[PDB]
């Protein structure tokens, strides 16, 4: 029988968790043994996870837990934490792609002889990720794409769509996306039509339960995926579409999906860009009209275009924080079947997959100090 510890986050801002008060239940209840740190900045209230059977510990308590007990986070450990890491850890460490300082995040575990099981890196037999944050990325995405393009609707060209902040829980988004909807109604604009690329895939599906839960008619949307895209852009539909919303990433030479050509034109109707696929590192960006990564607090920015109406691209890389209770409830329901395979990680596939990549990548590490 396994013990489960839940680290406190500690990257500034992040309200997620990897367990929520609801997945910590269903785990007691299979056997496992489970405690939570005190967390400010978590979505959930600590006595959630005390209702749920929870043993309730202080903050960064996991430094001195018994070797034993497997580790599990969300996010990465402070950059400036040096001391090595005894335990089985799981979390997103963002360390197999090269990042900056990769070799470091490695020699902890290897100095202190522990292990990391990379979230992003679980897969099942097949080769599909067990749990991502896709759904909820597509409908805080579609939720800012609809309030930017009623602000759009009510207000002068000279301000922009306020900064932005984590909500509660969903029915709270959709109240506030609704309101500014109506508002933007009121004024005489039209429904908005809206373009999704990826439409099939989570994104699109959160996506689409976001229009529909705010009001906008089915009919209002075209769902767009490889089908359409294979054609080859630049498409006509995103310039002519209200609002275009991206779920593909792309990172290879192909034609873009728009441009500047395409989007300087007076009879454009496009107000409003959410490229959930953002990624700041993409050398090869499919909707290249934008070069900064927009951030809650400056959730837009000018696509600097010579004609047609204000035109602004949200390019967030963090959407599923905009719901983080949503999000980690929806994420740690897709992780609970592989953590109930905890007992067997020593020879299950999914957990014996990660520790031979977390192998492999410790293998490219040669230090002196391993000597
Ligand atoms: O889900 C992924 O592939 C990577 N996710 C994150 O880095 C995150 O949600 O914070």
């Amino acid at each position: 029988a396994v013990t489960l510890h839940l680290r406190a986050e500690t990257k500034p801002l992040e309200a997620r968790a990897a367990l929520t008060p609801t997945t910590v239940k269903k785990l007691i209840a299979k056997g496992f043994k489970i405690y939570v740190e005190d967390s400010p900045q978590s979505t959930f209230n600590i006595n959630e996870y005390r209702q749920a059977g929870a043993i309730i510990v202080p903050a960064g308590s996991w430094k001195t837990a018994p070797r034993d007990r497997i580790i599990i986070g969300l996010k990465e450990m402070p950059e400036t934490d040096t001391f090595p890491l005894v335990h089985e850890h799981i979390q997103f460490a963002h360390c197999y792609k090269d990042q900056a300082g990769w070799q470091n995040v490695l020699m902890r575990f290897i100095k202190g002889h522990g292990t990391l099981y990379d979230l992003e890196f679980l897969e099942n037999d097949q080769g599909r990720r067990v749990a991502a944050f896709g759904f909820y990325a597509g409908f805080a995405g579609a939720a800012l794409g609809v309030r930017d393009w009623a602000f759009k609707q009510t207000h002068s060209d000279d301000e922009d769509l306020p900064a932005v902040s984590p909500y509660p829980n969903e029915k709270a988004l959709v109240k506030d996306v609704t309101k500014d909807y109506k508002e933007a109604l009121a004024t005489g604009a039209r429904k908005p039509t809206v373009l999704i690329i990826g439409a099939l895939g989570r994104c699109g599906s959160g996506a689409i339960d976001l229009l529909h839960k705010v009001g906008i008619p089915d009919a209002n949307i075209l769902k767009w995926d490889i089908k359409e895209t294979s054609r080859g852009g630049p498409f006509d539909e995103i310039p002519q579409a209200d609002i275009f919303i991206n779920c593909i990433y792309l990172s290879k030479p192909i034609a873009p999906f728009t441009n500047m050509e395409k989007l300087n034109n007076p009879n454009r109707r496009l107000r409003t860009v959410v490229d959930v696929s953002a990624d700041t590192t993409n050398p090869h960006n499919p909707i290249p009209i934008y070069t900064v990564a927009t951030v809650f607090n400056k959730p837009t920015v000018l696509v600097p275009t010579t004609a047609g109406p204000k035109l602004s691209v949200i390019s967030i890389d963090h959407l599923p924080s905009l719901l983080p209770r949503e999000a980690s409830e929806f994420f740690s329901h897709d992780l609970l079947p592989s953590l109930e395979l905890l007992p067997q990680r020593k020879t299950a596939p999914v957990w014996v997959r990660a520790k031979k990549l977390f192998d492999r990548h410790c293998a490219r590490v040669k230090r002196s100090s391993r000597l």
